[PDB]
């Protein structure tokens, strides 16, 4: 005669805004529309009306509330623009009962979705940030007591149970503007230089906040009908890639802090090639006997950096390479991050510490590479990574003495002013510093921060077979400087 049940109360999921709260994540009120096959059998005349009105065959529709005729509850739709809902309510079909019920709404869509991520059906969170802070967002729902009838009347309801508790609000690091920007010429890039893939990163030296993280492909979170798992790859924070020439400036930072090198010393890379065993490593041209540290950098030689490193040790550089987080978990919690791979030694070969000064034998995500450079351009000092805004930044930690982070940092400005720019790289109005990076078709890589003089803004470009960042980081960067109202310092 009587039976208590309790269907629960959806809690509203807390809003998702950028720096500045800018909407990227919303609940929007919807309508589902169920049924009580019990009320549903006892009105057979109405179902034909039903179907049509929810666009199911007639002959589908009834096998489907017959063979669900012992059971007491059934979902029809899920999801209808409130009004769309209120249609199918007028019809007042015995059994069909609604549920009001929040759906997400992403309104900047494509432009930061592997960033915000999106919820599954029962509103949960399953990528990104709407995974990595459910909690956060989700509130906790709360509960109803009611009374059953002989096939499913709900009659009253005792009491309040549980008050349904709405999630909190969360204001993600991205900035929205350095988002659009940063996702317009990375996609540009991709096909002006016919490539496959892509990532760019915009971190803040000062704060550790992620200012802007975008992916190629990319996919629209509100129109997922057809899944395309290759678009929906956060690579950023998911492939890990070789860096290759990108930690040559920590390699250096190594040497400097040896005691045994500073920029004016000189390496003989004659003839642009060296042996180990079977193994010989190659410079790219080979036109030089001496270059000096700010050389073996401008003119890209992998024999100058080995020969540096066979001098350092491998111990010293590995150990460099790992203060600055390479192939260490960056603690962001991100769904499905990759750690990487620093690889160690208790006795590294000739071969080994080759291939580590020039960026092989390990492997890292973008995300790290583009901390270790802002721990480079702050000087020496690493703030946290953060995806959240940062209102009170925690103390960072000093992993790179700061006259030898402020000596790399002027190598790099040599690297991107007397060669490695005029063709591209060099960001109009502020002293710019970087290094490229070649990776096997190849990858193409460029990493540097900006200004010189007050570093604030660390980015990395990688572009993946491509038919080339130095263009994509001068142009995102002297936007991103701008949209921060960062005085040049480029001056008489
Ligand atoms: C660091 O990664 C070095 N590269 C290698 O040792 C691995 C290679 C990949 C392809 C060739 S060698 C140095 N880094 C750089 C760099 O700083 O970008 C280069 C650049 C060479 C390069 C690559 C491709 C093309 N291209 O038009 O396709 C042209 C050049 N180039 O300018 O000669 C490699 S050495």
């Amino acid at each position: 005669a009587r039976s208590v049940r309790h269907i629960a109360i959806p809690a509203h999921r807390g809003l998702i805004t950028d720096r500045n709260g800018e909407p990227l994540a919303v609940s929007t009120p919807v309508t589902t529309l169920w049924a009580n096959p019990k009320e549903l059998m006892t009105a057979k005349e109405r179902w034909p009306q039903l179907a049509a009105a929810l666009g199911q065959d007639t002959k589908l529709f009834a096998d489907r509330i017959e063979q669900n005729a012992e059971r007491e509850f059934i979902y029809l739709v899920r999801g209808l623009t409130p009004e769309q809902g209120e249609g199918v309510i007028a019809l007042k079909v015995p059994g069909v009962y609604s549920i009001e019920e929040f759906r997400r709404f992403y309104p900047a869509g494509e432009v930061v979705a592997h960033a915000v991520g999106f919820t599954d059906v029962d509103d949960r969170g399953r990528e990104g940030i709407e995974l990595a802070f459910d909690e956060w967002l989700a509130g906790v729902p709360g509960k109803r007591q009611v009374l059953k009838d002989r096939r499913g009347r709900v009659i009253k309801d005792v009491q309040v149970t549980k008050n349904a508790k709405p999630g909190k609000t969360l204001a993600l690091s991205i900035d929205l503007r350095l988002q659009y920007l940063a996702h317009r010429e990375l996609r540009n890039a991709l096909l002006e230089n016919g490539a496959k893939a892509g990532s760019l990163v915009i971190m803040d030296v000062k704060t550790g906040e992620i200012l802007a993280m975008t992916n190629q492909p990319t996919y629209n979170p509100n129109n997922r009908r057809n899944l395309q798992p290759a678009a929906m790859r956060n690579r950023a924070m998911i492939d890990v890639f070789e860096p290759g020439s990108t930690v040559k400036p920590f390699s250096m930072s190594a040497a400097l802090a040896s005691g045994r090198w500073k920029p004016s010393d000189i390496v003989d890379v004659y003839p642009g090639t060296l042996q180990i065993g079977r193994y010989t490593i190659r410079d790219v041209s080979r036109n030089s006997r001496q270059l000096d540290l700010t050389g073996i950098l401008i003119k890209s030689s992998n024999v100058g950096i080995s020969k540096i490193a066979f001098d350092i040790g491998a111990e010293s550089i590995y150990s460099v390479m790992q203060q600055v987080g390479l192939g260490q978990d960056t603690g962001l919690g991100f769904p499905g991050e990759r750690v990487g791979n620093l690889p160690n030694h208790r006795k590294w070969p000739k071969a080994e510490t080759a291939t580590l000064a020039y960026g092989y034998g390990l492997s890292v995500t973008a995300i790290q590479l583009a901390h270790a450079y802002a721990a480079l351009a702050n000087d020496g000092k690493s703030v946290p990574l953060s995806m959240t805004r940062v209102d009170r930044v925690p103390d960072g930690v000093q992993v790179i003495s700061p006259e030898v982070a402020s000596t790399v940092q002027g190598m790099l400005q040599q690297v991107v002013e007397a060669q490695g720019g005029v063709f591209r790289a060099q960001v109009p109005g502020y002293h710019a510093a970087g290094k490229s990076g070649t990776a096997r078709a190849y990858r193409s890589l460029f990493a540097g921060f900006a200004p010189a003089t007050d570093p604030r803004i660390a980015m990395v470009v990688v572009i993946d077979e491509p038919s080339v960042s130095a263009p994509v980081f001068s142009k995102v960067m002297a936007g991103a400087l701008r949209l921060m109202n960062v005085p040049p310092d480029n001056l008489p």
